[PDB]
């Protein structure tokens, strides 16, 4: 009715969703206050995770944590660089939901993009590739009809006609 995909999943502790991220995921400031540990109570009302609308902000917003000197802003910039590297790695890993290992290029003619698109079709490993034919191995960027037929025939020979493991 409202048009929003609601969320009704969990009834267990911290189900309020208002404090479910307060102190349930505490590993956010890994190496930030590397001088010591007794300064004040932790401050969560800013997020500690965004680092985009928080890294370079005027002094009126970063005043919530006192001691906004040059070492503080430099450590904040370093933590921002690290978080940006982490989200870059997460983006590079979450795009290709195929997990291409070195066990995908043992044939003669297959390349990286072919294996990427083939596994992105909805399959994972050779155990679930010889069950199809031209219907998926064709129309790929770099494969014709005869090449796809020959490759799927080789797959059927190595899986259906050989029966080895």
């Amino acid at each position: 009715l409202s048009g929003w995909e609601l969320n009704v999943m969990t009834v267990d502790d911290l189900q309020a969703k208002h404090q479910a991220e307060a102190h349930a995921a505490i590993d956010t400031f890994t190496k930030y206050l590397d001088i010591d540990e007794d300064f004040a109570t932790v401050l969560v009302e800013e997020g500690f995770s965004t680092l985009e609308e928080l890294a370079y902000v005027p002094m009126k917003e970063l005043l919530e944590i006192e001691g906004l000197d040059e070492p503080t802003v430099e450590a904040l910039r370093e933590r921002a660089k690290n978080a940006l590297a982490t989200i870059a790695q997460a983006q590079e890993e979450s795009l290709g939901d195929n997990k291409p290992a070195d066990d995908l290029l043992n044939l003669e003619g297959v390349d990286r993009d072919l294996a990427f698109k083939l596994a992105a079709r909805g399959v994972c490993t050779l155990e679930d590739l010889a069950e199809q034919g031209i219907d998926d191995l064709a129309d790929i960027e770099g494969l014709t009809d005869e090449k796809a037929g020959a490759l799927i025939m080789a797959a059927r020979n190595i899986c259906w006609f050989g029966d080895e493991a």
